[PDB]
Formats: structure tokens, C-alpha cells, sequence
């Protein structure tokens, strides 16, 4: 690979500097949904809007890192009920947690208010990941769900799975909340999904020319950024998607005390990775 020196990653679309034409792990997926979960939920914590809160997960199945998810803030002392809901079935290591509610149920509108009407008035934090490759009709529909849970279930605070529809796709601008675009580690070499964060709602309208500058951002972000080894990390891979899960990592509690910054991040590494069987 390339090397490069640099201070920080990019954290959000936002801070992608440059374009370029788009061309055509074991258990990835479920590291980079745990990665991006930590991250939401840390600065959740860190805002003191975490404790006493419902986590409704809507595509939660299977939901494997999940687990992982719920004993961390256990862990921490954060009192936290998780309510996961999903037409597919969960993943057994979910079983036998008191705080996890398992839903074995596809949401709508009618449904969502009956939730909402049994969790009033407690804090409630959405995280979606729901999805159907998908045509820009499923992704309209999936996103048009996804403002329905918000303004159904006013959460305090929300992570929505985004891809924009690709340019050569469009059918109809569309419309999704106002928040910060989280990129994400450990994602497919070239996928142009990012998490939506939210703390509360004001919507924002999509044009094609949106989707054509997230498609020539996220290209040049998977084609040139991440194939980079930051050469002036001091941590055992400098590939520049650790360099990025380094830095989500720091903003993670945690009970235990470290002499150094890195001793924490590569326990929490190692704790992650041990969990997902990565080696
Ligand atoms: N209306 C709905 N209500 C409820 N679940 C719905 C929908 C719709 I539309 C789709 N899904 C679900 O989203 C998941 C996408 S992959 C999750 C991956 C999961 N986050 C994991 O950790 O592995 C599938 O499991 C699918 O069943």
C-alpha cells in the first residue's frame, strides 16, 4: 500500500477533501455494525443521554455483535433496555438477557405507535438497519420507513443506515433528517454506506446532484484513502482502517484503567475481535 502521514481520519462525509471518477475480515459486517454502534451510543453516554433509555433496534437479526453491545454498557453500569425487533429470528447468543427484549416482527405504522404508546413517556434511541441488491424503489421505501419510526417514535437520539441511490438510478428526490454522516470502518471496499446520527426534527431534500457527489466522495474515500498505511501511527497496523477504528474507539468508556491511551484501544480491539472470533 501507499503511505501517508496524518493527523486524524475522516470522521463524517463532511471532511472528504477530494473526488474521484468511480470505477468497477472474517465476520466483516458484523465489526463494522459494532464499530458504529459503539461510537453512536459512546457519545450518547458521553451527552449523559444514555442511562435510563430504551435502545429500540429495528433490523436487528441476526444481530450476533449485539450481544457484544448490551454486556458493554451492562458492564459500565449504564441501566439500559434494549428492545429488538426484526421479522427474521435473532441470533441465540441474544437469549437469556432480562434487559433484551426479542420482537420476531416486520414494523409499520400501525405497529410503531403501539410501541411508542407502551415505552411513554422513557427516553427511546432508534437505531435502524433495516434493508429489502436493493433497487432505488426498496431504498426510497427503506428510508420512507425510517422517517415514519422517527416522527412516530420521537426518539431522543437516532442512527439510520444511508446509502444515497446511485446517480445512474434516480427516480425522485427524497427527503431524510438533518444529522452528521458517520463513515464507517471495516466496510465492503467499496460500499458508500454511512450511519446517519441524530440528536434531537428539520428534513433536508436529496437531489441526483447530492448522489453523484456522494458517489465521487466515497470512490475516492474507499479507492485511495483506505488502501493508505498512516506510517506515523504508533499502533501494530497502521492500514488506515484501524488508523479510523482507533479513533472511534477512544471515545469509548470503559471500567477498567490503562496506563496509555493505545493500552486501551488494543484491549478493546482485542476484546472486540476475540468476541467476533477475528483473529
Ligand atoms: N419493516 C421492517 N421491520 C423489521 N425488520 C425489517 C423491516 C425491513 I423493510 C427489513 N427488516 C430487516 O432488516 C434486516 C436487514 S439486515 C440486518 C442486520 C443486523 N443489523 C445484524 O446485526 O446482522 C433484515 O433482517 C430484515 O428482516
Amino acid at each position: 500500500m501507499d503511505v501517508v502521514s496524518l493527523d486524524k481520519p475522516f470522521m463524517y462525509f463532511e471532511e472528504i477533501d477530494n473526488e474521484l471518477d468511480y470505477e468497477p475480515l472474517p465476520y466483516q459486517g458484523q465489526l463494522k455494525l459494532l464499530l458504529g454502534e459503539l461510537f453512536f451510543l459512546s457519545k450518547l453516554q458521553r451527552h449523559g443521554i444514555l442511562d435510563g433509555a430504551t435502545v429500540v433496534y429495528i433490523g436487528s437479526a441476526p444481530g450476533t455483535h449485539i450481544r457484544y453491545l448490551r454486556d458493554h454498557f451492562y458492564n459500565l453500569g449504564v441501566i439500559i433496555k434494549w428492545m429488538l425487533i426484526d421479522g427474521r429470528h435473532h441470533d441465540p447468543i441474544l437469549n437469556g438477557l432480562r434487559d433484551v427484549t426479542l420482537v420476531t416482527r416486520f414494523v409499520d405504522e400501525e405497529y410503531l405507535r403501539s410501541i411508542k404508546k407502551q415505552l411513554h413517556p422513557s427516553k427511546i434511541i432508534l437505531i435502524s438497519d433495516v434493508r429489502s441488491e436493493p433497487s432505488t424503489a426498496d431504498l426510497l421505501s427503506n428510508y420512507a420507513l425510517q422517517n415514519v419510526m422517527i416522527s412516530i417514535l420521537n426518539p431522543v437520539a437516532s442512527s439510520l443506515k444511508w446509502r444515497c441511490p446511485f446517480p445512474d438510478q434516480w427516480i425522485k428526490d427524497f427527503y431524510i433528517p438533518h444529522g452528521n454522516k458517520m463513515l464507517q470502518p471495516f466496510a465492503p471496499s467499496y460500499s458508500a454506506e454511512m450511519r446517519l446520527l441524530s440528536i434531537y426534527m428539520r428534513l433536508t431534500r436529496v437531489t441526483k446532484s447530492d448522489a453523484v457527489n456522494y458517489e465521487k466522495k466515497m470512490y475516492y474515500l474507499n479507492k485511495i484513502v483506505r488502501n493508505k498505511v498512516v506510517i506515523n501511527f504508533d499502533y501494530p497496523n497502521q492500514e488506515y482502517d484501524y488508523f479510523h477504528m482507533y479513533f472511534m474507539l477512544r471515545t469509548v468508556y470503559c471500567n477498567k484503567t490503562f496506563p496509555t491511551t493505545k493500552a486501551k484501544i488494543l484491549f478493546l480491539q482485542q476484546s472486540i475481535f476475540r468476541f467476533l472470533n477475528i483473529p
